[PDB]
C-alpha cells in the first residue's frame, strides 16, 4: 500500500484559513444576498434574468479584481432586470504560480482572498465544485454553483450539492434532471469537516438545483416536457456565437418565456498577457455589455407580455 | 455557512479498522499475488485470461464465503488458463454495503466500513483475490490493503477526482467507455497528481501520487464483436495494455461464445472479461444468493461460461505457438 503515493504534505484546515482570511461583513452579507435573488429567480418568485459571466478560470488576482469592478458598476444599471453574479472559477488553487509548483495552501489562500475581495465590493461570486473539499474552504463566500458536464452523473457530486448552502446547477438531458432528483434528497457520506479531519456526513438535501442547457424554442419546450412536478426553472450556457446565442434566447424571454431564468456567458476584459483567458476564449468586456443590455431589454420587454 | 448539513458523526479512521480487523498473512499475500498475476495479464507477460466474476453487489457476507469457495474451488482448476479475481463490489452509483449494511434506511457507515473490511479479509483469507469498484474516495484508505483490482464506474471515468484517486492506487485500475473517454482517463491516470485526500490518521492533506501505468480499458457497449476489438485496437496509444470486456443478463453466455471464439482463433488484444455471477440467477427487490441490484447469471451458467473461456485460452496457445 502506497506504494503509488510519494507523499502527503499537511494542508491547512478550513477553520484555521477562515481566522488567518477573514471574510468582512459586506463579504458575508453580499453572499447572502445573491443566494436570495438566485433563488427567487430560479424558483420563480422574481421575473428578473440570473446571469452567471465572467473569465472562463481565473489566474491573476488584479485582472479578476478589474474586470470584477466594471461588472459591479453594470450590474448596478440594469439591476431593475437582472441579478448578477461573477464566475470565479478555480487552475489557481492547484498551482496557483506556475512552473508546475503545486503549492495547494498558497492557493487555498489565494483562492479565498480574491473570493473575499470580489465579494467585498458587493457583487456575489459562482463557482464551479470539482472538487469535494475545497467548498469547506470557500463556501461561507459562494452564492451559485456549477457542477461541469464531466461530473453530473457522480453520486460524489450530487451528495455534495445536497448539503450546499446555495443553489446548484447541473449541465446536460436526463442525466441533469436525475441529479437535481438525487441532489434534493438527504444523504449520509464520508466527508471532511472544517477542522480538517473525516466524519460521516448528513445532508438536508438541497431544492434549489437546476438544469444548465448546454438553447432554441424547439428544444426550450422539449427541456419543459421532461421536467418533473416541483422543477425550478432552466439556464442557458453560452467563442464568439454567444451573441448569435444571446439573440435566440432574448427573443423567447420578450416573446412570454418564463421558464428561461438564466444564462450563463464566458467573458474576460479582453477577447481570446494582460485581460485574456489562459484555458477557453472568452467575449471581451465590449461584447459583453451589449449582450447583458439586450438581455436586460428583453426582460423588460417579458414584463409586458406577462 | 453549514444550512443543509444536518450534522457529523464521527468515524474511525482507516488506521484503527486495520487494527480491529487485521490483515492475516494469507490475506495479504493473496492480494499482491493477485495484484501480480492481473499486471502480468494485462501487460501481455502472460497469456492467461484476467476474469473479473462474481455478484453484482454484496449485501450477504455469508453467501458471499459460499460463492467464493465454489469460486475458488474452480479457480485452482482452470489456473493453467485463467486468472480468477472475485467481484466484491460495496458501492453501488440502496447505495450498498458500507453506506448501509442493514439495508433498512439506517446509514450505520461504521459498521459497514467493518463489515466491508471483514468480508474483504474472509475471501482473501481462503486465497481468493478481489476487485471492487472504486466510487467514494476515502473508503480505498480502509480496505486498499486487500484489492487487487479496482474498476472506475462509467458514470465516473471522466471525473478528474477519480483519475487522480486512479493515479495512487496501489493495484491495476479499470476504465469504462464509446473510448476516447476511456483511454483520457487511462492516459490522466497514468501521471503525477497533487491533490487534497484523507490519509490513514483520518485528517485531509495534499496527496501526492506516482502515476498508475497498469490502467486499461473496459469495453462494455454490443462492443465485443471482432469488428468492435478492432476498432478499439485502432484507437489505442503507444504504452497501452490489453483490453477487457464486460459481459454486462441471460446473455452473457451468449456474449462469451463471441468473445471465446475470438480468443481461440488467436485475438491477443483480450485479456480479460468480467461477468456479474451469484450463487442464484436474477435479483429480487428489497432470498438466499440472490442479488438485491443487477440481475446476475447463478452458479451453474458461471462454471460452464469459465470452462468455454479456458477452453478458448487454450486453443489460443495453439494459435499463437
Amino acid at each position: 500500500e502506497d506504494v503509488r503515493i510519494l507523499g502527503y504534505d499537511p494542508l491547512a484546515s478550513p477553520a484555521l484559513l477562515q481566522v488567518q482570511i477573514p471574510a468582512t461583513p459586506t463579504s458575508l452579507e453580499t453572499a447572502k444576498r445573491g443566494r436570495r435573488e438566485a433563488i427567487d429567480i430560479i424558483t420563480g418568485k422574481d421575473d428578473r434574468v440570473l446571469v452567471i459571466v465572467g473569465p472562463c478560470s481565473i489566474h491573476d488576482l488584479e485582472a479578476a479584481q478589474e474586470y470584477a469592478l466594471r461588472l459591479k458598476k453594470l450590474s448596478d444599471e440594469l439591476k431593475g432586470d437582472l441579478s448578477i453574479i461573477m464566475r470565479a472559477y478555480l487552475g489557481l488553487i492547484n498551482d496557483p504560480d506556475v512552473n508546475n509548483t503545486f503549492n495547494i495552501n498558497k492557493g487555498l489562500q489565494s483562492a479565498r482572498q480574491l473570493f473575499v475581495n470580489l465579494t467585498n465590493i458587493g457583487l456575489p461570486i459562482g463557482s464551479e465544485m470539482l472538487d469535494t473539499i475545497s467548498p469547506q474552504y470557500l463556501a461561507d463566500l459562494v452564492s451559485f454553483g456549477a457542477i461541469g458536464a464531466r461530473t453530473t452523473e457522480s453520486q460524489l457530486h450530487r451528495e455534495l450539492a445536497s448539503g450546499l448552502s446555495f443553489p446548484v446547477g447541473f449541465k446536460n438531458l436526463n442525466v441533469a434532471v436525475d441529479a437535481c432528483q438525487a441532489a434534493a434528497h438527504s444523504h449520509h457520506f464520508m466527508g471532511v469537516t472544517k477542522h480538517g479531519v473525516a466524519a460521516i456526513t448528513t445532508t438536508k438535501g438541497n431544492e434549489h438545483c437546476f438544469v444548465i442547457l448546454r438553447y432554441d424554442a424547439k428544444s426550450v419546450a422539449e427541456a419543459k416536457a421532461q421536467l418533473p412536478a416541483g422543477s425550478n426553472g432552466l439556464m442557458i450556457d453560452y467563442f464568439r456565437n454567444q451573441p448569435k446565442v444571446n439573440d435566440v434566447v432574448c427573443e423567447q424571454i420578450a416573446n412570454g418565456e418564463n421558464a428561461i431564468t438564466g444564462v450563463m456567458i464566458e467573458s474576460n476584459i479582453n477577447e481570446g498577457k494582460y485581460g485574456v483567458s489562459i484555458t477557453d476564449a472568452c467575449i471581451g468586456w465590449e461584447t459583453t455589455e451589449d449582450v447583458l443590455r439586450k438581455l436586460a431589454a428583453a426582460v423588460r420587454q417579458r414584463r409586458e407580455v406577462n
